[PDB]
């Protein structure tokens, strides 16, 4: 069960179901090429590669490095606010 900050890289905020792009409050580093899994209650778990981040003011990200900055990018199955992610091994 979830103790720590550690046990995850980001915490959905949104989801834009026409365009499948997510909202993310990143907490741990994660970056373009990483794989990473969605979790939570409500959606079939599932893997995804990171193909490309960007900041609320349009800026591409090299990397979404800093605690608790929101950042998007497209998502390959609908998500919810509250949905998880974290690094897939």
């Amino acid at each position: 069960s979830l103790k720590t900050t550690r046990e995850f890289a980001g915490l959905v905020l949104g989801y834009d179901p026409e365009t499948g792009i997510a909202t993310v409050q990143q907490r741990n580093h994660f970056r373009p090429g990483d794989e990473v899994e969605f979790f939570g209650p409500e959606i079939e778990n599932f893997t995804q590669v990171i193909e490309k981040i960007w900041d609320e003011d349009g800026n591409e990200l090299d990397a979404a490095r800093h605690p608790l900055q929101i950042v998007k990018f497209k998502v390959k199955r609908p998500l919810f606010p509250y949905n998880m992610m974290r690094k897939e091994n």
